[PDB]
């Protein structure tokens, strides 16, 4: 069966998008979700709703229970779990309002539980050491990728993010040497969702929206939190037709060999006793 | 008015050179500054003096309370905060003994806080989100340039420090690195140190005090703590003849738009919900 | 006299090997070692033997208590450590079943204890800042490398280990970025073990055995636990027979001059108030 984990900017909750709404508070093995799953159907399909940096975004992205909110996902039944993300562009040819759909990362981060294997649960025994070679679901951002040029959109179908552990935003120093690591797009998010979506056995995709040229240019202003908040607003409705165009056809693929070598990698990625 | 927290390695404490001196031990929501502050005038402006590794260096750069400091400096009213620091020179024409008035920074701290807005305190509630493309007071840091040109001191107008987690020195992989990122001094201490200082609305410029070149020179020593003492030692004049000529100007230079623009751009890098 | 620390996968535990066995359990100032130091005699030469991540690996790299394994190694009375790690290769011309004797590191941790000298032990008081510019005992690694061309293997007589966080492994962005760095074995445990060894006094070498590629080509499958862990099983009477033919040699050269200078650095670089 199909059903579709979404974190983040959303205005999928709900009342003509989302049939048969219910609010699930959840308590996992690693503590709280970042908010309620709101649960329901999409055109559908199954769809698990999760705001990212809670109710009225109060939590910071280090902070964030990572941990708790794949874990909720897989045990609603994800197979899928679908992501949006502000970023800034580190590259002239990403414009603000473009969507980046991302196949790999650079690790920036520094104070994150990156394991659901970190010797504390039974639910999770053993050492876990998961391969990252691919961190990103290859079917599902081919849809990602068909999806938005059916829609006209600006798009880039590959892209390298670099997460920083933030909540500051980066020093021009930084910024120029995120350009010189061949890193397309920065943000505070994306690890470790990704890698704990793969210990998971869930096949983990991202939307990335581009806000800001973050402070790379000597002749524009740098990014600010008002500015990202305003490229937000004007463009969030691209990631928005994007999932709603793209759920119809997650829940009409065929699945089943995607998520069976999803869960032997995950599966055989685990060190027992 | 002007109120000039200064942090580091100066013997301008005090009798001669401060007027009207008090200390004062403080506790802020943070927990317990490095050491009391010590408060009077030098050259009839406000200061407030600071030891940053506390009553004869006994904390590591990684566990310094650098939010306390930072916070503790604002509440007595501070303007701004001008920093001294020891720093291994990565380029040949930066000699040991030269300052350098930095411009930039590269993060390679691991296990430090690095906002006000940790979720916990009153006083910072929200999440802030500090813009970092310029990390130095402007005009801060050239009064530093023109006053060090007055003292015919060797320095260099800008240039970009390396914070490591430390408390080791780098290995010489590392040092090359470094090099190859453009990274021009490095140091322990000057994150988060300046990213709080922007958190809290000051204008902060840092006076480094380069002391060794680390470790990529094949046919020299590698730096050690005695090598980098006998520096500061022989050197240490030079970091206090620049703030003694430093603090009238500042004391006598317009600033209200500054701390205005520093102000809005602290406010309004802050999510209420 | 001789005493040398063995960490790691080595069947040298024991009967026909090791003279005189004893399993002694220790309680350090930092807690408890990985597992029971194994005591006695390889070809007439005092060791202890010493498995990194514990009574069959239960604990993840980055858990490790690498503080309790150095100085429980010290406490026994050990003038060397010799460890063993597998690693991924960075360079084709690194081939999987190759020893590296690596000469160098970057550290890509992130949530690791670096020093004994952490404000808590009576043991260790004041600040100690560890020289690293040569992070591996050159006379070590020079017996390492004669006795492996005695044994005509495979070798590099030098090499920069990135020793990333873990437990994951890097994602190909990440692969590449550190080969753009100039490493050329990627592991997750050198680091603090090698930094903490300094800090003792030790004179401490890496064995370090090539098992995969990473992720870094195009046309291979990338590394898997399972790929590891069969490379390994294969290779591993390579570092065997390299440490049986080691440690007679060890244990009949002059060391004094050596340890009396790695005693010094270690000692001067520590301040008290
Ligand atoms: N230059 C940049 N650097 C790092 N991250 C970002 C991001 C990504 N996130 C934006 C966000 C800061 S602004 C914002 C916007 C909406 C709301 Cl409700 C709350 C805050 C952080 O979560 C990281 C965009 N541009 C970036
Ligand atoms: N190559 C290098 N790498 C990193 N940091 C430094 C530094 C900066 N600090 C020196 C200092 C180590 S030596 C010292 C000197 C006086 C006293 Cl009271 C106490 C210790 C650390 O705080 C970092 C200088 N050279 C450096
Ligand atoms: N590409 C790579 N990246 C990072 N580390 C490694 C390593 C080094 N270790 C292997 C090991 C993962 S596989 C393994 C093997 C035997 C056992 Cl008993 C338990 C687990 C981690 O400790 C890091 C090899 N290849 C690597």
């Amino acid at each position: 069966a199909v059903k579709i984990g979404i974190i983040g900017g959303t205005g999928l909750d709900d009342p003509e998008i989302l049939e048969g709404r219910t609010e699930k508070y959840v308590d996992t093995p690693f503590g709280k979700p970042s908010d309620a799953l709101i649960l329901g159907k999409i055109k559908n399909v199954d769809c698990v709703l999760l705001a990212r940096h809670g109710r009225q975004h109060t939590i910071m992205p280090s902070k964030v229970n990572y941990q708790a909110n794949i874990w909720a996902l897989k045990e609603e039944g994800c197979t899928h779990v679908i992501v949006t993300t502000a970023c800034g562009s580190l590259r002239e040819e990403i414009q603000p309002g473009d969507i980046v759909i991302i196949d790999q990362f650079i690790d920036r981060t520094t104070m994150r539980p990156q394991s659901f294997y970190d010797g504390s649960h039974s639910c999770a025994r053993g050492v876990c050491h998961i391969p990252m070679a691919e961190p990103f679901c290859p079917k599902t951002r081919e849809v990602l990728i068909e999806t938005a040029k059916k829609l006209g959109l600006r798009c880039h179908s590959k892209g390298t993010m670099v997460t920083i552990e933030g909540p500051r935003f980066s020093s021009r120093a930084e910024s120029f040497m995120f350009r010189t690591w061949g890193a397309d797009v920065i943000n505070m998010t994306t690890v470790p969702e990704v890698v704990l979506a793969k210990e998971a056995g869930i096949c983990y995709a991202s939307i990335a929206m581009a806000t800001d040229y973050d402070c790379w240019k000597e002749h524009e202003e740098a990014v600010s939190v008002d500015r990202v908040l305003k490229t937000l607003k004007e463009n969030a409705n691209k990631a928005k037709s994007l999932l709603l165009t793209t759920i119809p056809q997650i829940g009409s693929t065929e699945w089943s060999e995607t998520l069976h070598n999803l869960k032997n990698m995950a599966q055989f990625s685990v060190l027992l006793p």
